[PDB]
This record gives C-alpha cells, structure tokens and sequence, in this order.
C-alpha cells in the first residue's frame, strides 16, 4: 500500500494528515496547515552546531563536583542521550509511512534531524568532560533506572511500526498467518497512532523539561556553563517540537481533520489521562535515584516532583485534558531565564 | 522484530552496516567507518537556506525567454523537484529500518534532510518565476515523459520496503499468508538492498548531473543566475551524497563488512551493469521531450547524449564496473567552472 511516489494526481489540501494517500511531490507553496510550514521555517532559522560551544572548562568543573552531584549530572545526561537517540530515528521510521500531507512530512523530517543534532551535542559534552566516554555510553542500555524511567517509550513506537506493517502488507480484515488469525483494523491503527502521538507529546513536553531543570540548576551556580549553553539551544528547539505535537493532537481531537480521529480521542480520554500521570510518576521515581546520596544547591526531590507536577498540569490542559495535580505557581521561577 | 531501542548492550563497532542489531545509542565518539562521520560533519558545514538566495531577476530573464527555452528550463526543474521529493523520504523509510551502526544511521538522515532542502529550493525558484505554481506542480505527477524518465526509482524502494516488512514480521522461512506460500530469505533481501543502493548511486551520480548541465547552460549565457546559485549549492551537496553511496558500495564489495554482501556484489555484477545502462538510456530518451519544441545553441540532444555517455562511464568505473560507452573527453568542459 505504501509507495514513495503515488502515481495519482491528488489534492494535498484535502488529504487527512495521516492514512490518506502517500505524498508524492513535496510542495511548500501551499499547505492544509500553515503551522507545519512555519515550524519548518523556524527550526531552520535555529540551526546550530554543537562544536561551536566551548565546553573545555566543564571538564574542570565536573571534576570539582561533590560526587553525588557528579551522579546527578551524568545520570541526567545519560537519560537525555537515550531520549534523543529514540527521537532521531523514530519520528522517521514510525510516522513517515503514514503521513498524507507534505508539510507534515517535511516537518517530521526537520524535527527528527534536529534530534540527531541534540544527540551529537551529548557526545560533544561527554567526550569533553569524562575521558573514557564508553563508561557512560554503555551504561545507557543496561542501567536499570534509565530503563524504568524510559519504560514504555520504545513500546508505543514498536507496536505502531508492527501494526503499520500488517496494514500495508495485508490491508484490513481477518487474515491467517501460519495457522494464526491476525485481524487488521484501521480504527485500532488510528488509536495506536493517537496514543503514540500523545506519548511523544508527553516525552517532549515533560520528560525533557525535567532534565533541563537539573542542567540549569548547575548553571545558576556558574557550574557547567558550556553544557548549559547547549541545553539552552536544545530547549529552544523543543519548544517548537512540543508546538508541533500539540497542534497535531488538537487538530485530531477537534474533528477538523478526520472525524473518526475525534471519536477516538474522546473514547481514549481516560487512557491519555492515566498515561500522562504514569509519565509524571516515572519522573518522580527517578528523582529518588537522582537525589539518593544528597541534593544540591537549588534542587532536591521535593522541589522536583513539585516542578514535574506543575509542568504536567500545564501540558495536560494544553492538549485539553484535566489536571491531575493541585495547582501551583512555578516552584523554580529562576528556570525561565534559561528557558522561556 | 524491528525495534527503536534494542535492549541489548552490543559493540556497535563490530556490527555490519546493514541487517545487524538496530542501533540503540546514537554515539559519535567512535565509528566503524569514519568516512560517514566526516560526511555528516561536511554536510552540516554546508548548511544553506534557499530562501536567502535572491532569485528576483530570474523572473525577468524567464519572462524574456523564448517558449522552447522556457520549456527546457521548466521540464528540467520539474524532474529535479520529482527526484528530491522521492529522495527526501525514501532513505528514511527504506534504509533506516535496516542500518546497524550509528554513523550510517545519522548520515542517511542528514542526507535525506539535505534533499528536502533541495525540494524547498525548487519551490522557491518556481514560485518566484511562474505566476501560479500549481501549473508546474500539478503537471509533475501526471507528465508521462517525466514518469517514463523516472521509471524504476519508486519501485526498487517499495519492493525493498515490502520485503523488509515480511522479514521484520515473519522472519526467514517459508510461510503461509492467507493460504499463499511466502518465502522470506535474508540473502534475497540483501540483494534487494544492494541493488537499491546501486540504483541510488546511479540516480544521484547521473540524473542529477545531467540536470545540472541543463541548468548551467543558461548561466553560461548570463541568464537565470539566482537559479545558478541554488544549483551550485545543490551540486556541492550532491558531491557528498555520491561519495557516501560509492563508499557504501565499495566497502560492501571489499568484503570487509558483511562477507555475504561481497558475494552478492560479485554475483549481481551484471544486474548492477544493466541498471546503469538502463538509467543512461532513460536520460537520453528525455532529450527527445526536452528539446521537442527546439534546441538551444550549445545544448541539444547530441550534446546531452554524449554527456550522459561521458558521465556514466566515470560513475561505473568508480564502483569497479565495466565501461559500456566509448571513452571520450568531456563534451561540455564549461561545466567544471560551475562544479568546482
Ligand atoms: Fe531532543
Ligand atoms: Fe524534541
Ligand atoms: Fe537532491
Ligand atoms: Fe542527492
Ligand atoms: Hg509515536
Ligand atoms: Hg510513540
Ligand atoms: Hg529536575
Ligand atoms: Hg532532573
Ligand atoms: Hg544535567
Ligand atoms: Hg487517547
Ligand atoms: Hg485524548
Ligand atoms: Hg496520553
Ligand atoms: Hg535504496
Ligand atoms: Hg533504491
Ligand atoms: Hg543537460
Ligand atoms: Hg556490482
Ligand atoms: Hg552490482
Ligand atoms: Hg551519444
């Protein structure tokens, strides 16, 4: 069913965002949704290369850090490297085979490309501060706690990729594959896309924002400046990445794009709620790992689930869900000097 | 099983380029083949935005152009837009699910991203010279001469993507899928990937350079200089894209990566000869439609035919194939100045 150039002259302004006919000519002169084209212009305007940032003094600062603080810093860096490794390849292998309008196709490619610049940033920081990089890169894959926090991210992507493969190969219906019946259903595939997309939104909206806080706390003490300059540039990109996912989900939820997608949003409302609360909870549980050997000036586990509670509430009402946490002002207003 | 984060701690230096474990950590501190790292570095240095090139006088020059020269100018541009539309998405959908070392994975995504910039520069040129872009864009999909010149490209990719889905889902073996026997072999998928790559090698190395010669012919008569600026930037990216496919193909042939690919390259050497002959022929048959309303003084079918002939021999030799055409000197040496 998938093709890299569908031979049908079709009207790309009238196609749904997903599961319509595959894009053939990449046009940018008109668009169903201007927002995706604007996010492409803005992300190209923000292009930056990690190597321009001097992180040489960070090697000295990290070495002087009080051990539990070296742990807080590198543990958070290791989790940041894991997320951007998944965000470099996955928008592309998971969403590109389903997009039917060109501007969202080129936005998903600009977004995945700015994710690999973030992964390149983390090699630039690690190699500069730790002298045997292999010690931190190999601990990403097997570290129990990084896997508990990231639990569930690969799963959503992988199930969507697998389901997409059945759909494109076999189409809808009940089929037999070696004695087993396999039912392919487009409604199910749309719920899977929807939940996947709400999970990417929770990843960029919440999961990165908790790590920015740990990086900028060091920056407030004039430590790890350098790492902070890079995390600032990354934070500016993520504001756009998050704008993109919020627009995609509000458009699907509003019924403006595919009527059936709005039905699915409403039916899936409780599972979205619980899934956001589980993402927040994983961040909280993580704070226990991070601050087990003691806290640092400006940040501890108490100020952190507070901040995760605050940021989850902001992101959840943005995508029209109900707030799970009791309303707060921002517990760490100093962070806005580094973010927005 | 395809996965976005393989749970196994693996030595990424010992994996093959293709069909080994899916990459989990995107690290850039070490590489099995540093040429892909050097190419990611080079491509990022060459970052350029189309929108910053002033193509306003091109509107006056194109207006002043005689009809048959407008035809030669727009047909060429319509085909280039079709190729980068396919090259923006197809590496990422077809190659990315099969790559096993991080440097090739990020080079394939930086390469695909530079193609969507080439697609975006063509919209910038088109929207500046024509009064309604849709008569250009809507003709591309339906132009039969464009689709005759293009035949082959979308199909190798879709076949490869299809075979990869059956392998990912079903695994190797002989299977019963809806009462039909479906055999999946990794050796046949390897051949498929290998010749997909030979084909990408032939579309980049040949089809693009023909289209460049037709663009710089106007520049040599001091017309279309804004378009000549963009095309010279695209050509500088294409030298990198071509080095990467010739290096992938030559490393697979050397038998230093996967031994079976070195066998595949030997066994399939005549199919690899034939698709280069077929591609060269597609390029010559285009000249009939390209100069159908009349030629230009230094640019006609015989000049385009011996240029295709000349560049096809240079390309085939660089990957160790036999030369099909009579050796000759460059029929249009003026192209050098524009290429470097
Ligand atoms: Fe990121
Ligand atoms: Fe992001
Ligand atoms: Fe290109
Ligand atoms: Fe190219
Ligand atoms: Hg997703
Ligand atoms: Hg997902
Ligand atoms: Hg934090
Ligand atoms: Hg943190
Ligand atoms: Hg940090
Ligand atoms: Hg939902
Ligand atoms: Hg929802
Ligand atoms: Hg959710
Ligand atoms: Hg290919
Ligand atoms: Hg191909
Ligand atoms: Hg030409
Ligand atoms: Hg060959
Ligand atoms: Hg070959
Ligand atoms: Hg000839």
């Amino acid at each position: 069913a998938y093709t890299t150039f569908s031979a049908t002259k079709n009207d790309q302004l009238k196609e749904p965002m997903f599961f319509g006919q595959p894009v053939q000519v990449a046009r940018y002169d008109q668009q169903k949704y201007d927002i995706f084209e604007k996010l492409i212009e803005k992300q190209l305007s923000f292009f930056w290369r990690p190597e321009e940032v001097d992180v040489s003094r960070d090697r000295i600062d990290y070495q002087a850090l009080p051990e539990h603080e070296k742990h807080i810093f590198i543990s958070n860096l290791k989790y940041q490297t894991l997320l951007d490794s998944i965000q470099g390849r996955s928008p592309n292998v998971a969403l590109l085979p389903l997009i039917s309008i060109p501007e969202l196709e080129t936005w998903v490619e600009t977004w995945a490309f700015s994710e690999t610049i973030h992964s390149r940033s983390y090699t630039h920081i690690i190699r500069n501060i730790v002298n045997d990089p292999s010690v931190v890169f190999d601990d990403i894959v097997t570290n129990e706690q990084i896997q508990k926090r990231a639990e569930g991210i690969s799963s959503y992507y992988d199930e969507l990729i697998e389901m997409t493969s059945y759909w494109h190969l076999l189409g809808e219906g009940t089929h037999t594959v070696n004695g087993k019946t396999v039912t392919v259903s487009l409604r199910e595939l749309k719920k899977k896309l929807y939940l996947c997309l709400m999970s990417v939104n929770a990843l960029e909206a919440i999961r990165y924002y908790v790590s920015f806080a740990c990086s900028f706390a060091f920056a407030e003490r004039e430590l790890m400046e350098g790492n902070a300059k890079i995390i600032r540039l990354i934070a500016r990109d993520e504001a756009l990445h998050l704008t993109g996912t919020q627009h995609m989900l509000n458009l699907l939820r509003s019924g403006a794009d595919d009527p059936e997608m709005a039905e699915i949003a409403e039916e899936c409302k409780q599972e979205c709620y619980d899934l956001f609360v589980q993402a927040a909870q994983q961040e909280k549980d993580w704070a226990d790992y991070l601050f087990r050997d003691g806290s640092m000036i400006g940040l501890n586990k108490d100020i952190l689930c507070q901040y995760v509670e605050y940021i989850t509430n902001i992101r959840m009402q943005a995508v029209g869900l109900d707030l799970p946490f009791n309303t707060r002002s921002n517990p760490i207003p100093w962070i806005n000097t580094w973010l927005v």
